[PDB]
Formats: structure tokens, sequence, C-alpha cells
């Protein structure tokens, strides 16, 4: 029913990304079937590499409602300072982990909609910490690559036995 999510180590997550060349309706579904995915989850943000496709793509809600959807193709993301911020990071890519990574607190964000239509926002808060979190993705990078190697470590095998009780689960 719902795209499936890459597993951390799956070296697929490590793919960077290719712009978007039009927004086609074939994009437009894909980000519908994101959103989904991402809902159900459920999670706050989604990254197209996430589910396989190397596209710069993110879908994301940060609210409780569920309510507030919002996509980012080829985004530019830009520091507007050199403050960070802590927080607790997870990932539908890390299912079930989570950790504290500091980022730049402010951003420029530059992307264009579903509609093929440009933006430029700035961003804190929580919006600045996520959207920073799916370019990565865009990139090939996960949050456990800024974390010491043995929480690295311990996060894939703790992954490892999430993903086969998820198997069999099933
Ligand atoms: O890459 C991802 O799968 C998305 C990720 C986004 C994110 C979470 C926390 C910090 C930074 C980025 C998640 O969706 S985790 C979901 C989550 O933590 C959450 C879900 C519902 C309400 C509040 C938080
Ligand atoms: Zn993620």
């Amino acid at each position: 029913a719902l795209l499936p999510i890459l597993s951390f180590p799956d070296p697929r997550l490590r793919t960077i990304a290719k712009p978007v060349e039009e927004v086609t309706d074939e994009i437009r579904q894909l980000a519908a079937d994101m959103f989904e995915t991402m809902y159900a989850a459920p999670g706050i943000g989604l990254a197209a590499s996430q589910v396989d496709r190397h596209i710069q793509l993110i879908v994301m809600d940060l609210s409780e409602s569920k309510d507030e959807p919002m996509v980012f193709i080829n985004p530019k993301v830009t520091p507007l300072t050199e403050e960070t911020q802590p927080y607790e990071e997870g990932c539908l890519s890390v299912p079930q982990i989570y950790d504290k990574v500091d980022r730049p607190s402010r951003v420029k964000i530059e992307a264009i909609n579903l509609e093929g239509q440009a933006f430029e926002i700035e961003a804190d808060g929580l919006l600045a910490v996520c959207i920073q979190h799916e370019m990565d993705h865009l990139n090939g990078k996960l949050f456990v690559d800024y974390l010491s190697p043995l929480k690295r470590q311990r996060a894939r095998e703790k992954v490892e036995k999430i993903v086969r009780q998820r198997e069999r689960e099933k």
C-alpha cells in the first residue's frame, strides 16, 4: 500500500540525488505517496532518497494535526549564522533511534513547489532543523554520520534488530 523506506545501513541511502527536471504529474504522484508513507510511520519529514528515488524532493509536515503539508523541490539551504541549536533528531531511515545534533539555528531556504513556483523563506526552530536533516539525505548523509562511531555501530545493530522484528510481524 505505502512506499518502502530504506533502512540504515542500506548503501542506497548514500546516493547523491539529482535535481528534478520538471514538476511532472509523476513527481506529483510520488510526492503524494511520500506524504502517505510519512504520515503512516508516523514522521514529520521524508526525502525521496529514503524511498529509493534519487531526486531532489522532500515532503514535510511539522504540525500536530498532520494538516500543514510542505514540499521542497531542488532546495538550496544556506545558514544565516554560525549559532547552532541542539535538537534530538530521529529518522524513518534509522527507525526508533534518536540523538542530539547541533546544526545552524537559522537558514534561508530556496526551493520550488509542486506547481513549479520558486520560493524563498527563512527558517528557524524545528523547520531549520528538519530542512537541514532532509537536505542531508539528498547528499547521501544521515544524522548518524555526526555521532561518534560507537553510537553509529549501536544504531546499526539496533536497527537491524528492528527491521528483523518488522519482517517477523509480517
Ligand atoms: O528523515 C526522516 O525520515 C524524517 C524525520 C524528520 C526529523 C525528525 C526529528 C528531527 C529532525 C528531523 C522524522 O520524521 S522522525 C519523526 C518524529 O520525530 C516526530 C513525529 C511526529 C511528531 C513529532 C516528531
Ligand atoms: Zn532522515
